[PDB]
DNA sequence: TTGTGTTTTATGACGTCC
DNA sequence: GGACGTCATAAAACACAA
């Protein structure tokens, strides 16, 4: 769906400040705010919605 | 350096929506 | 039969004592 010939790609220090920023803001994203922060980003609404599970777990770890 | 231990993307499997 | 939540796990990328 995301993964190709890149397994996986590193997200911008932007891209990433952004999401910490947000995650920080609430741990859960609504669709809208998800949709939202996508587009503002350069990243597909599904990268998104991966990135806040991983934060999650990392959270408690 | 560079091993190697840890962190970041990403997935399928399985679970719960109030 | 979707949406999103967990999780164990793979592989790339990084952090950094040695």
């Amino acid at each position: 769906t995301r993964t190709k010939d890149k397994y996986r790609v590193v997200y911008t220090d932007h891209q990433r400040l952004e999401l910490e920023k947000e995650f920080h803001y609430s741990r859960y994203i609504t669709i809208r705010r998800k949709s939202e922060l996508a587009a503002n980003l350069g990243l597909t609404e599904r990268q998104v919605k991966i990135w806040f599970q991983n934060r999650r777990a990392k959270e408690r770890k």
